[PDB]
């Protein structure tokens, strides 16, 4: 039990990705993909499911696994074993609620200046639907102070 479960999903369209700013708590203030903790009795991919219809209203079908990034945040003793997800087969329409806003953004202005600072590393393998496992160590929510990233066959 050194790491606790999570997902990130990422809505990725032909020419846009739907990236949701979170209004409080962790990560306020920045873009990301949608995602949060594994419950109890949950799959990984079932809570990647529940995450992304939770905070953008969107159900969606076929869920492709893309990487594995774990998070270390010094002073902090958990790590965050990250499942990352992307689809293309959504229905409904997102939907903005007091945690979440989500907005459309074509892939040359995806907004790397307001995302967590490690998506500017493993966004780009996404976006060529590159597989990945990842490492990020963080001082604070703005600092990273070491990584790994590397391109995988299988997640
Ligand atoms: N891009 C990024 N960077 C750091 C942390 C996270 C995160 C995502 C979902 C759940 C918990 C943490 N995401």
């Amino acid at each position: 039990g050194a790491s606790r479960l999570y997902t990130l999903v990422l809505v990725l369209q032909p020419q846009r990705v739907l990236l949701g700013m979170k209004k409080r708590g962790f990560g306020a203030g920045r873009w990301n993909g949608f995602g949060g903790k594994v419950q109890e009795g949950e799959t990984i991919e079932d809570g990647a499911r529940r995450e992304l219809q939770e905070e953008s209203g969107l159900t969606v079908d076929a869920l492709h696994k893309v990487g594995q990034i774990v998070f270390e945040f010094v002073g902090e003793p958990e790590l965050m074993d990250v499942h990352v997800f992307c689809t293309d087969s959504i229905q409904g329409t997102p939907v903005e609620s007091d945690e979440m806003r989500p907005c459309w953004f074509q892939l040359d202005q995806i907004p790397f200046k307001d995302m967590w600072p490690d998506n500017s590393y493993w966004f780009p393998l996404l976006l060529q639907k590159k597989k990945f496992h990842g490492y990020f160590k963080f001082q604070g929510q703005d600092t990273i102070l070491d990584y790994t990233l590397r391109e995988v066959d299988t997640v």
